[PDB]
């Protein structure tokens, strides 16, 4: 309506129903839009985000639509704090889901989770859109057990310097050598991170390099050493995740190639 662009949601259309948790930018809630449609509502803490830049980018993110990407519905802009409105994912973050041992996952389920993420990432790659912080903590799970990739590109708008530089909150354990050494981000740094995410999935949510500090991790990978095979990963699955960790970025696969490799293993195993 009148005072709203296509990227803007009227906060008066929201019904708040349950507090879901707290994240980077503060509280997240479950609610309904216009009485009917399930949404997640992120309340963005004052001073946490480069808001004008985020809002311009939200225009681009709205047009990223793939069934394995958590959809951005819009932003509530006229106000303090602003809200980000997204697709509700009832089973929450992938990391916590993996860590719940009651699920008793079969390896075919774990490979399906990898395939879900890979499809999302192949779509982002086709749009020349980098995630920049791919990890299990940034994937969500819906009520049907489908994994989707969330918060794609959002790290570009975080004002907390501890998060933004290789900083005490930087994702060292998901980063390739060229990122840690010289801040060279590319499609191939997303590929690296995807390999670590596969490792997280097959490790049922263990922390990568769990016995090392971030400084030790950086030293280990710069010296050419790697994560090794999770017990639940077959030789073929391990080969796929390991392929993401070539020292030379141009020898790493694309997401299209990874997807093909994952589908081959699904057929074989
Ligand atoms: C602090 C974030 O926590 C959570 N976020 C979402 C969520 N859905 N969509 C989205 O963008 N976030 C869904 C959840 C479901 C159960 C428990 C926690 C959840």
């Amino acid at each position: 309506g009148l005072g709203y662009g296509s990227w803007e949601i009227d906060p008066k259309d929201l019904t708040f129903l349950k507090e879901l948790g707290t994240g980077q930018f503060g509280v997240v809630k479950y609610g309904k839009w216009r009485g009917q449609y399930d949404v997640a509502i992120k309340m963005i803490k004052e001073g946490s985000m480069s808001e004008d830049e985020f809002i311009e980018e939200a225009k681009v993110m709205m047009n990223l639509s793939h069934e394995k990407l958590v959809q951005l519905y819009g932003v509530c802009t006229k106000q303090r704090p602003i809200f980000i409105i997204t697709e509700y994912m009832a089973n929450g973050c992938l990391l916590n889901y993996l860590r719940e041992m009651r699920h008793r996952f079969q390896t075919q389920q774990l490979l399906e989770m990898c395939k879900d993420v890979c499809e999302a990432m192949e779509y982002l790659e086709s749009k020349q859109f980098l995630h920049r912080d791919l990890a299990a903590r940034n994937c969500l799970v819906n009520d049907q057990g489908v994994v989707k990739v969330s918060d794609f590109g959002l790290s570009r708008y975080v004002l907390d310097d501890e998060y933004t530089s290789s900083g005490s909150k930087f994702p060292v354990r998901w980063s390739p050598p060229e990122v840690l050494m010289y801040s060279k981000f590319s499609s191939k740094s997303d590929i690296w991170a995807f390999g670590v995410l596969m490792w997280e999935i097959y490790s049922l949510g263990k922390m990568p390099y769990e016995r090392f500090t971030n400084s030790e991790t950086a030293e280990h990978i710069a010296q050419g050493l790697r994560l090794y095979r999770p017990h639940l990963a077959s030789e073929k699955v391990y080969t796929i995740m390991y392929s993401c960790w070539h020292e030379k970025a141009d020898e790493r696969p694309t997401f299209k190639i990874l997807l093909s490799n994952i589908l081959d293993v699904m057929d074989e195993e």
